[PDB]
């Protein structure tokens, strides 16, 4: 059906958006290491929301179900997580990214500055990037989650408890202890690395 | 010190290659999504090694430094885009050059007018911005767009000149015949492919 | 349940493809280190999708399950090894089949004896052990070894049959001519390459 | 010089060795995730010792300097670090690897069972693997260091203090605190993950 075709196109163009941001981030990481001897980025992961998740979300909001609706109302269709070696790399990567001429900052939420009640810590920014296609240019939003390795280890276990669902409450306070415990050890590693660089 | 400049040159022109690769990969994928055909067969990136920069500077009587190479050699970074069919070459060019941040610097169409020795390729030098940690660099990249068959020829011819160049005269008439025979069969394959699409 | 078997089939035959890819990549690299020439131009792996397994099972009147497919279809996993020159094909075969953990199952040389329609490739089915988390599987893999030119032909011919197959008769005489013309030029390029090496 | 050639060959064949082990590990990781919903491996890194480090080491031992000497006396010429998500993945990966028919265990040292005085924790195993080359098979040793993410974060900062050299003593006891602090939080994450899987 015609409606179906748009969502296939949607997956493809947002994947291209991820390619654009990944290359910028890789170049930033690589040049920081060249000038300096430190790679701010440990690894990255990319994902594009599955069409079924998009329709569900659109259904939830009571909106007309098409790809054009999806673009307008869901801005983390494309997501990239940037896992950093040290806490200062997180803020630093953001500065290096957002000062680029063709990167527009759309939304920002700093769960490192303001941790979640559960203990989740990450830096969330939505940015827009031009994507040049065969016969047009698309300016597309991309959700970038920037975090430390420890933050990433915490968030993945928490996530694995939630979706797979009564266990979350059972582990809620102990996961908060780990989020606190992970924060503390990462600032000690941060301040040792700050001193020697 | 002089040597460091060339390491810097390699690094930043390699970053330029990543930027242009991503654009091309996105074009190829979008072209395929629209017309059910992948124009690009493969790509190969290369930065000219410092010894290839110096002899070219020497041949021009230029002072031997990375900044002189930067100013005077526009194929320091080169990417070969190998296409499945001859008409794909000109579609990749059109799709690339209409991007606002891609500027055409030089163009020479050895497909429209082959070299006497039989060589064919479309050469365009374009400029691309590279966003680094603490500065932006606009760098030229030489793009050689050719068919698979043109690439097989050029690789062998390139493998006649560099190793034991004296024989370049010995095979010149036979390599011209092969270039003609490759052209002939690629036009037949092009028109069979055009008819069914 | 039946569906799960096929997901398992895809996964383990994909692992077989990784094992054989690594062997071939190591052979290519070592051949290059000794003789200053890379025999392999590129490779493409593919697992036949479940719909391609079922119709083949149906065509044979076989019960529709992953275990029946496993027993009766030896090209579930296929890798195409595209070589730079015709003589490289037989050297890759010899180098691969002498490995103690590679067993030849089937061989058919369409280069020595092309198909009437013009197709050429060397087909060998080999078995490879795949070491999994909790068991070892010895799985067959169909390897199609061909030159770049053979690959261009087969891709177009393959693109005549599957989409709008009626025209397969229309282009049959013209595709035969192209296969002949590709053979002729690849033997000239082979002998120029052999002489300088 | 003739001696030089052997060391070039050495780098190449030990790199092939790394390719063989990487593929096995990737298949193990991927199959564990298929059967179970957990990827034991977070990431891997490969390195082959630089020729200058090999000569220095041979010089240190007062041995004749050739590639053949190097193979005999240096068994971590090829090294792969396997960074695991949880502490139990480390032991588990080892079991899955060493039960494979063509993997021979050569040496083992468990710094997780027995931490270093500084606080370093990792599992070190040297294994041998057949590498099939163009015209021979080589059974080559490979050093595999298996560790947790936290262990890897600890070890990299410690390493960055040592090579870059009076700072090591300054940070010695504080790095020991982090090694202890990292251990504690990783066993809490381990026991939460053990309970829900």
């Amino acid at each position: 059906f015609d409606t179906l075709l748009g969502f296939v196109e949607l997956d493809h163009i947002y994947s291209s958006a991820l390619k654009e941001i990944s290359t910028k981030l890789s170049i930033l990481d690589d040049n920081f290491n060249h000038i300096y001897k430190h790679n701010p980025i440990h690894h990255m992961e990319r994902r594009v929301k599955e069409m079924r998740s998009l329709i569900e979300k659109l259904n939830r909001k009571g909106l007309q179900i098409s790809a054009e609706t999806a673009k307008e109302h869901i801005l983390d269709i494309a997501g990239i997580r940037v896992v950093c070696n040290y806490l200062d790399d997180i803020y630093l990567i953001e500065e290096m990214l957002l000062k680029q001429e063709d990167v527009q900052l759309i939304k920002r939420k700093d769960y490192i500055q303001h941790p979640k009640e559960n203990g989740y810590r990450s830096l969330h920014i939505v940015v827009s990037i031009p994507v040049f296609l065969a016969e047009r240019v698309e300016v597309l939003p991309v959700e970038i989650q920037i975090r430390t390795i420890g933050m990433d280890m915490w968030a993945s276990l928490e996530h694995k408890i939630r979706y797979k669902n009564a266990e979350t409450e059972k582990y809620r306070d102990l996961l908060k202890e780990c989020a606190t415990e992970i924060t503390e050890v990462e600032d000690k590693l941060q301040q040792i690395h700050s001193e020697i660089t």
